[PDB]
């Protein structure tokens, strides 16, 4: 079996994307973002604290002829930006793209924090990374993609994001339309429950390569891209007027600037990000100070490829008994 679904950009920065997803019998579609770094797919319901909802698709589980509750389990969930949700669980029948598990657990939210109450275009989260950050209790549960995997033709999904455009998640098959020149493979670290992998350096616009081991995820749950605070200052030591600012909580440029671009490695491989997709606009409306796409990791403890770098390439997702990573150009 194979799956294929749009994913499409939340707003004009892509700060996050959206990808629906059929839910119950009668199917109830919520438009999920799809998070290669956590293992939680959970969703507003028919249960979320009423005035914790704010716009939002719900799934009700009252309503799926196939819903069930999962006795005695709950989930909590915190993530690196500070938000998070909690519930019981639910297993259904779910859909993405036309590719369907049945008995996957489905995380029903009585809480969120408030930043998810304040976006009224995510109604909740499908997790792609691997199992054993799930967080339900007392018996933890597979992903969507672990569930699916045996069925699939091969074992794979693939992310294909697009810069201020739609882009497509695809699962058991690698569209070979969908990029150019050829993949390059790169060894994935399992032991924290991403998809870890080592960068071999990174140039700043048309400067040279350096040579170096960025360890980091592959997250597309993440906005931006963050990195250690040697390459992130290289980076914006190239934009007149950039500097960091403490009060606003990372790097800030110019509006009026011109980006270079950011190029990374992977194995003897380059993917170049342009310069645009570094600009995530105006740090409050009107003003002109601009919020930067590369940022410090130095206070998170990992370094994250996020959007930022993920939407410059096509990215393979290998599920294979030996887990690796695949970047195009495209």
């Amino acid at each position: 079996s194979t799956g294929s679904a749009t994913t499409t950009p939340i707003d004009s920065l892509d700060d996050a994307y959206i990808t629906p997803v059929q839910i119950g019998t009668p199917a109830q579609t919520l438009n999920l973002d799809f998070d290669t770094g956590s293992s939680d797919l959970w969703v507003f319901s028919s249960e979320t604290t009423a005035s914790e909802v704010d716009g939002q698709t719900i799934y009700t589980p009252s309503k799926s002829t196939t819903a069930k509750l999962l006795s005695g389990a709950t989930w909590s969930i915190s993530y690196g930006d500070g938000s998070s949700s909690s519930g019981d669980v639910y297993t259904d029948t779910v859909s993405v793209g036309g590719l369907t598990v049945t008995g996957q657990a489905v995380e029903s939210a009585k809480k969120v924090s408030s930043s998810f109450t304040e976006d009224s275009t995510i109604d909740g989260l499908l997790g792609l990374a691997f199992s054993t950050l799930n967080t339900v209790s007392p018996t933890q549960q597979k992903t969507f993609f672990d569930n699916a995997k045996a069925s699939l033709d091969s074992p794979v999904f693939t992310a294909d994001l697009g810069y201020h455009a739609p882009g497509t998640y695809n699962f058991g098959f690698i569209d070979t339309t969908a990029y150019t020149g050829s993949i390059t493979y790169t060894a994935v670290s399992t032991k924290q429950g991403f998809w870890e992998w080592t960068s071999t350096g990174y140039a700043v616009g048309s400067g040279t390569f350096k040579s170096t081991s960025i360890d980091g995820i592959a997250d597309t749950g993440t906005t931006l891209l963050y990195l250690p605070a040697t390459v992130v200052s290289a980076y914006w030591a190239q934009v007149s007027g950039a500097k960091s600012s403490s009060s606003v909580g990372g790097y800030v440029f110019p509006c009026s600037a011109t980006l270079p671009s950011f190029t990374f490695g992977v194995g003897s491989a380059r993917i170049v990000i342009p310069g645009d997709y570094i600009d995530f606009g105006p740090i409050s409306t009107g003003s002109s100070s601009c919020f930067g796409g590369i940022q410090s990791s130095a206070g998170i403890g990992i370094n994250i490829f996020g959007d930022v770098a993920l939407k410059a390439a096509f990215v393979v997702f290998n599920g294979a008994t030996t887990p690796t990573l695949g970047f195009a150009s495209k």
